[PDB]
DNA sequence: GTCGG
DNA sequence: GCTGATGCGCA
DNA sequence: CCGACGGCGCATCAGC
């Protein structure tokens, strides 16, 4: 990979500040920098060389130039040499646990992994969860198993009810090798912006996947999103999947374009086209596009017949789902 | 941390 | 209950 | 040279 070193150094520094000092903006910042750079053409020779791209800064550079003298960065090793701090980012690994909870827990002594084992009890339902699959949730998905579990998922969909339409989104709509979990889009005639008089559209889809014992748990679940747990079924004598994330998103049908390039992502490149679309004065979120009013507010949705569309309104050459990718 | 008001 | 803030998610 | 930065769903707690 071209610009690894810098990029796995500007990761790990994003992180640091995001997990450790609590510092969103500054991760937001490490991260901006090492999309752009990542997505360089050329390999970087120097610090000042870099600063050009948009969103390396000073800092950055003189980060760059160390780490291109030297092979390493000396603030990254103090990092990698602080159990606390090591601690810290390592709890919020677990699903459910973020900064604050990591924190804390490290602050009255858990620090390991045993540790939270034995302290089931201070866990909400969610982190309880997150640390039962820890494991699995560590691992990738090969797009072979995201395969099976589309067709397990759009065969119970259907069976529910065949106006439904299921769509994995997510790295695996960019063609990603290997996904992080499994991101399904789901819409229904009976539910637009127009309105809802029907019940229980989400509710209906998530029983029957746990009715067939797709899905085994549930971190969280309303009206229009579930985040929850799934596995495929294993064969004879053959040790078992490992479980997965699985999280899906009921859109309502006529913003279906909106929200499959939401959930389509990378969250990078939905950070970047939406930061882009302010400039051009529109707002995007999965639901709509809209235009910015002067006095800040945002008007009215634009009609939109395609994820084109969205681009066109803010003069993007449409970019495929694989490359959204970093 | 970066870029821009 | 509510509104709002915060925490932890998602892309 | 301080001070915005995409946007939002769900869970939970504070102060009504
Ligand atoms: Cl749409
Ligand atoms: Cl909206
Ligand atoms: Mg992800
Ligand atoms: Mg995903
Ligand atoms: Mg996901
Ligand atoms: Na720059
Ligand atoms: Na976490």
């Amino acid at each position: 990979t071209l610009n690894g070193g810098i990029t796995d150094m500007l990761t790990e520094l994003a992180n640091f500040e995001k997990n450790v000092s609590q510092a969103i903006h500054k991760y937001n910042a490490y991260r901006k920098a090492a999309s752009v750079i990542a997505k360089y053409p050329h390999k970087i020779k120097s610090g000042a060389e870099a600063k050009k791209l948009p969103g390396v800064g000073t800092k950055i550079a003189e980060k760059i130039d160390e780490f291109l003298a030297t092979g390493k960065l000396r603030k990254l090793e103090k990092i990698r040499q602080d159990d606390t701090s090591s601690s810290i980012n390592f709890l919020t690994r677990v699903s459910g646990i973020g900064p604050s909870a990591a924190r804390k827990f490290v602050d009255e002594g858990i620090k390991t992994l045993e540790d939270l084992r034995k302290n089931e009890d201070k866990l909400n339902h969610h982190q309880r969860i997150g640390l039962k699959y820890f494991g699995d949730f560590e691992k990738r998905i090969p797009r072979e198993e995201m395969l099976q579990m589309q067709d397990i998922v759009l065969n119970e969909v259907k069976k529910v009810d065949s106006e439904y339409i299921a769509t994995v989104c997510g790295s695996f709509r960019r063609g990603a090798e290997s996904s992080g979990d499994m991101d399904v889009l789901l819409t229904h005639p009976s539910f637009t912006s127009e309105s809802t008089k029907q019940p229980k559209l989400l509710h209906q889809v998530v029983e029957q996947l746990q009715k067939v014992h797709f899905i085994t748990d549930t971190l969280s679940k309303g009206e229009t999103k579930f985040m929850g747990v799934c596995q495929l079924p294993s064969k004879n004598d053959e040790k078992e999947y490992p479980h997965r994330r699985i999280d899906i998103r009921l859109i309502p049908k006529d913003q279906y374009y909106c929200g499959v390039l939401y959930f389509t992502g990378s969250d990078i490149f939905n950070k970047n086209m939406r930061a882009h679309a302010l400039e051009k004065g529109f707002t995007i979120n999965e639901y709509t596009i809209r235009p910015l009013g002067v006095t800040g507010v945002a008007g009215e949705p634009l009609p939109v017949d395609s994820e084109k569309d969205i681009f066109d309104y803010i003069q993007w050459k449409y970019r495929e789902p694989k490359d959204r990718s970093e």
